[PDB]
DNA sequence: CGCTGAGAATAGAAGTAGGAGTATGCTTGCG
């Protein structure tokens, strides 16, 4: 129908995308944010956008993000004790008398509304089943653990309930359903998050395993809401998530029978499980490559997958007990039309007798997935749908097709090697440097200056990538320590190479203090370096290790390289920052678009810089510019930040592209913060020749 | 202290129901 005026619909801080033809539009915040006081909004029939209500307000804004206050612990206490928390604010837990703690008992508020590691529960045995726990925000009614003894969670008000919100102690001594979390609006997963937790959950760990039966079989059903985002440019991005989908899969040593469906309106089946060929994994890879388009109804999809496992015998066929059935199901829309789709689901729980018994509840033979993509997905129908499993999850929101295919290209990821570049897998029980891997601390002792604290990358096994400021030569061998993988032990140093084209005594006589052109140094490492879960390398840039990172043909130019890493844009970069011995990620974004010459002109503010007639003679081409107030409120980097890799998180891999070199003004521990305070980055591609020279034999297989 | 038969309300029909609703969830005016 008609569209509405966009004047006004900019929130403070924010940006806004339009979605359904700018009928809505979402709001979209820096990270540790979210929009005050709603998320999406609404075209009216009367031109102008929905009203923005808490009580109408003015326009929009973005603000800090607060972790729920737990509602009740039972069997002990958690402090600090305070309605609100913010973020990076740590509670600890301890049980009461004669009780036993299980679960992480020093959560933390993470940078997304949620708590880090699980819940802790005090229990201690006086029950037939486990004490189930009081996830963080919600409600447990019920605190009789005897059989059959029933349990439900309630959410607070504005919240949206993920698993469930019943669970009964099963004969067996394991709770029923799944352990339930409260979702707010803005909520999305981390590609991170749902790679492992649908890994883990759809597989057992021995590495991994499917676990299938004697004479068991397989059978998987990928259903695609194609009416929307997912169904665009023919299914492009759903075609490469499928595709590293069946590999993964395949990489088990499983050949399970696959069945294709896409629906806008109508179900379209391409693949059907008794096709002979539904087994052959590369032969329903060719067919889904193969798929093309052409009101959202599921009900009808549901049922062609029913029609799928229905079987038209007298009465069974052979070994229909022994099959297990998976339903992975792509939606970014479902509002349920067409009819009410949980009925289906229970008609399939009905045809392969699941939860028609005991002793035999069948409840492994069932597992269904839901991908929801976009703010406009239903948390409530997708849940109802997906499946609740003890130490599982089945729900999953994520915000764009880009990262639901960076949740498949991180499961591909997953076994290569500990010499993949750039690659983190988020884990369970994961420290600060599990998550930078390769981060390296180089400390420079000399009380002239002071205790230069500056940071570094691991770009391969026996050299450190950093700024060369960090040293002179009067710093002597036996002042630079560096550190990796986060331990007590310095390294030991053979060469400390700075760029050929380095001199911080600028143009010194032309008046200016330090000339931070071309900063960029190589510590060579006596020792190798042992490669683990906490030792990694980068991926460096112009190297087909990042060509293979972006998952592009091997036949790619560094220039291709560059405009997919560095375009004219405003690119959303990152780096790692010293918090009282913590490593947070900071996230920034590279004003490389028609904002860098309103980046370069804050230079001007710097420390010697306030009288230099050409802005150019500072600031030059091998820099690049994060920081400011827009599009988004940057955060900016700390003294001992300094030399960091400047980082790109694309595909799942994390890419250096800058290294930290200066900043306007030094305001590091902080919040009212100028909007000239800017940094400066040393671009990698600028100085590419030296890096290639020096790192020939490194096996970095350089473009 | 009684009718409300028409509108509000983050959208917004049109019934009339102390309805409903993707983060929530109602009242006009008449002694």
């Amino acid at each position: 129908q008609g569209s509405c005026s966009l004047e006004g619909v900019e929130i403070k801080g924010g940006s806004f995308r339009l979605l359904q033809e700018g009928q809505a539009l979402e709001y979209v915040c820096p990270s540790g944010f979210y929009p005050y006081p709603v998320q999406t909004r609404t075209c009216r029939s009367t031109g102008s956008w929905s009203t923005l209500k808490t009580k109408t307000v003015r326009k929009a804004e973005c603000r800090a993000i607060h972790c729920p206050r737990p509602h009740d612990f039972e069997n002990g206490e958690y402090w600090p004790r305070s309605p609100y928390y913010n973020v990076s604010d740590e509670i600890s837990f301890h049980c009461y008398d004669g009780y036993t703690l299980r679960g992480s008992a020093n959560r933390t508020c993470q940078v997304n509304g949620r708590w880090s590691g699980q819940t802790a529960i005090c229990d201690n045995g006086a029950g037939y089943c486990s004490n189930p726990g009081i996830p963080i925000g919600t409600r447990k009614v019920g605190s009789q653990y005897r059989l059959e003894d029933s349990v439900t969670y309630h959410c607070s008000r504005g919240l949206t309930l993920r698993g469930s919100q019943r669970r009964t102690c099963q004969e067996g001594g394991s709770w029923s359903g799944t352990e339930p979390s409260c979702q707010d609006s803005f909520m999305y997963d981390t590609p991170q998050e749902v790679a492992e937790a649908f890994l883990s959950s759809l597989t057992e760990t021995i590495k991994r395993k499917i676990v299938l039966d004697p004479s068991g079989s397989m059978n998987i059903y990928l259903v695609l809401d194609g009416s929307d985002s997912i169904g665009a440019s023919n299914f492009t991005g759903a075609k490469k998530c499928l595709v590293n989908l069946i590999e993964k899969v395949a990489s088990y040593g499983v050949k399970p029978r696959y069945g294709l469906v896409t629906y806008a309106t109508y179900p379209k089946i391409w693949v059907k499980v008794s096709e002979a060929d539904s087994s052959n994994a590369d032969w329903v890879t060719k067919q889904l490559n193969e798929i093309n388009y052409e009101g959202t109804n599921t009900k009808k999809a549901l049922q062609a997958v029913y029609s799928m496992m229905s079987w038209p015998d007298d009465v069974p066929p052979e070994g229909w007990n022994r099959t297990r059935h998976v339903i992975i199901l792509m939606t970014d829309g479902l509002h349920n039309m067409g009819g009410d789709p949980i009925t289906v689901i229970d008609e399939i729980r009905d045809l392969l007798y699941i939860g028609k018994d005991r002793k035999n509840p069948r409840e492994d033979y069932l597992d269904v997935y839901v991908f929801g993509v976009g703010p406009l997905v239903n948390q409530v129908n997708i849940n109802a749908l997906a499946s609740k499993k003890d130490n599982e999850q089945h729900v999953f929101k994520v915000k764009d097709m880009e990262n639901l295919e960076d949740v498949f290209y991180q499961m591909i990821d997953e076994s290569q090697s500990l010499s993949l570049c750039g690659m983190v897998w988020e884990h369970r029980k994961g420290t600060d440097y599990h998550k930078q891997p390769w981060q390296a601390k180089i400390s420079v002792i000399r009380p002239s200056k002071g205790h230069e604290s500056c940071m570094g990358a691991v770009v391969s096994e026996y050299f450190v990538l950093t700024a060369a400021h960090c040293f002179t030569v009067d710093d002597k061998e036996h002042s630079i320590k560096v550190s990796v993988g986060g331990e007590k032990r310095d390294l030991e140093i053979e060469v400390v190479l700075f760029h050929p084209n380095y001199n911080i005594n600028g143009k010194k006589e032309a008046g200016i203090p330090e000339f931070y052109d071309y900063d960029v140094a190589l510590i060579k490492l006596k020792n190798k370096l042992k490669y683990g879960q906490t030792i990694r390398p980068i991926c460096l840039p112009c190297t087909e290790g990042t060509t293979r990172a972006l998952r592009l043909p091997p036949t790619t130019t560094c220039q291709q390289q560059k405009e997919e890493l560095l375009p004219a844009q405003d690119i959303k970069a990152l780096f790692v920052s010293e918090e009282e011995k913590k490593l947070t990620r900071k996230e920034v974004y590279i004003k490389n678009g028609d904002k860098k010459g309103s980046c370069e002109r804050d230079a001007q503010y710097a420390p010697g810089y306030d009288k230099v007639k050409d802005i150019s003679e500072v600031v030059t081409p091998r820099f690049l510019c994060t920081g400011g107030v827009s599009p988004y409120a940057d955060p900016n980097t700390c003294r001992g930040d300094s030399g960091g890799p400047l980082i790109v998180h694309k595909r799942s891999r994390f890419i250096q592209v800058g290294v930290i070199s200066w900043g306007v003004v030094d305001v590091c521990k902080n919040k009212q913060v100028p909007a000239h305070a800017r940094d400066f980055h040393i671009n990698l591609f600028q100085v590419l020749p030296w890096l290639k020279e020096k790192l020939q034999d490194e096996d970095l297989g350089f473009l």
